[PDB]
């Protein structure tokens, strides 16, 4: 099944939705994992990523759903159980579920056969690759991660691509762009929206792989460019790919540009680069004297406002996190210890709710949230929450929403 957890930002109350049946979510017996929770056109868009057949799914009605019997596991051994069929049997399609509100009732399920499933993958993580333009059009990106499946029958033959759901529509239109062709042969680990119809793509430099290696380049994608066919320019001004260790997972977008955390290979300090989608150019800005960058955003209260950069500090015997205030992302440096810091425990994920709150999502382990006081200083909200492991998260209305696939057990 699929579990949904709500974190109300005004009332500071957590709620768990009744579990949604994941079995046979798409009509083929397979169960799904939600990837992305996207607010657009007063609706929730998610990509139900197929996971294969459960022990129940494969046995149901004498193998009704089993297309490839040879893939059903014959014993236990991302482990697996006897009777499971790992990964989808239908890799040459993508589904999108559209919900009217945060209750997750009566989805509108639509399918396209032009792309594989819409999510990025790195080991156990799922990356959101469904995003909305400023006009409400929803673009569904697929990197075709299924290319690297061991069994040929589970590999997709579709190149990395993108389709579109126009604002206020309940099905896909005629739009299609081959992103592997547009990039010159490379796929992307994940993607983000910058502004208008511009999108930011973190590209592989080699082949798609489960460990996310070689995703050390960035490209800007204009969806309606070249007569509604797509247009792409690789970003210039970033460090050379062999010098980049990682990018921060969530860019901060403002004034039509995107700010991205870049962590070099090791003195070399992380820094925030501004990416202008019009010029496809990157300029080095704020230096972060820490191990890594885990969040970038703004917090404001009354007359005060400031950029907040969550910075990780990892030593040989400990790891820590600091919320660092700064007036600019384009110049200077921030250092933990210059009074402007607010120490916090490391978090699984970080997300800003507008400029009001910064939520530190942590499972197992407690989840916390932060804001700005009437003096302009970072402060911790009163209520903490214990949430279950999640594979995706997002915001709809006044609710931060987390989602995960769960197993039904009897004890």
């Amino acid at each position: 099944g699929i579990a949904i957890t709500y974190l109300h930002v005004t009332d500071q109350i957590m709620k768990n939705r009744d579990v949604i049946r994941g079995e046979n979510f798409l009509g083929n017996g397979e169960y799904v994992t939600f990837a992305g929770i996207l607010e657009a056109n007063n609706k929730i868009y998610t990509a139900p990523i197929p996971m294969g057949l459960s022990v129940y799914g494969s046995a149901f009605e004498d193998g009704k759903w089993v297309k490839y019997p040879e893939l059903v596991k014959t014993e236990d051994g991302s482990s697996y159980e006897k009777g499971e069929l790992q990964w989808t049997q239908y890799p040459n399609e993508a589904w999108v579920a559209i919900y009217n509100d945060e209750n997750f009732n009566n989805p509108t399920l639509i399918r396209t056969d032009k792309i594989s499933y819409a999510c990025g993958r790195m080991r156990s993580q799922y990356y959101q690759t469904i995003w909305a333009a400023d006009n409400g059009d929803v673009y569904v990106f697929s990197p075709s991660y299924a290319k690297i499946m061991d069994a040929d029958v589970q590999k997709t033959n579709l190149p990395a691509g993108v389709v579109r759901i126009k604002a206020g529509a309940t099905d896909f239109d005629s739009y299609y762009c081959n992103l592997e062709e547009l990039s010159g042969g490379k796929s992307f680990l994940r993607c983000w929206h910058i502004t208008g119809d511009y999108f930011l793509l973190q590209m592989y430099t080699g082949e798609i792989n489960s460990r996310g290696t070689g995703a050390t380049r960035m490209a800007v994608f204009k969806a309606t460019g070249n007569g509604d066919k797509g247009e792409l320019y690789y970003v210039d001004g970033l460090p050379e790919p062999d010098r980049i260790s990682s990018f921060s997972g969530t860019p901060f977008c403002e004034n039509g540009v995107a700010y991205v955390g870049v962590i070099p290979i090791t003195t070399n300090h992380p820094a925030i680069y501004k990416i202008d989608p019009v010029t496809h150019t990157a300029t080095k800005g704020l230096t972060v004297n820490a191990t890594g960058i885990t969040a970038i955003g703004r917090l404001a209260k009354d007359s005060h406002s400031t950029y907040v950069v969550s910075a990780t500090v990892t030593s040989a015997n400990s790891t820590a996190n600091y919320l660092l205030a700064t007036s600019t992302l384009e110049s200077g440096s921030v250092t933990p210890g210059n009074n402007n810091g607010f120490e916090t425990a490391t978090g699984t994920a970080w997300i800003f709710y507008k400029d009001q709150y910064l939520y530190r999502l942590q499972y197992n382990g407690v989840t916390t949230a932060y804001e700005l006081n009437t003096n302009g200083g970072i402060a911790k909200r009163s209520n903490e929450y214990t949430i279950t492991r999640f594979t995706t998260y997002g915001i709809f209305g006044e609710n931060i929403i987390s989602s995960s696939a769960v197993d039904a057990t009897f004890t």
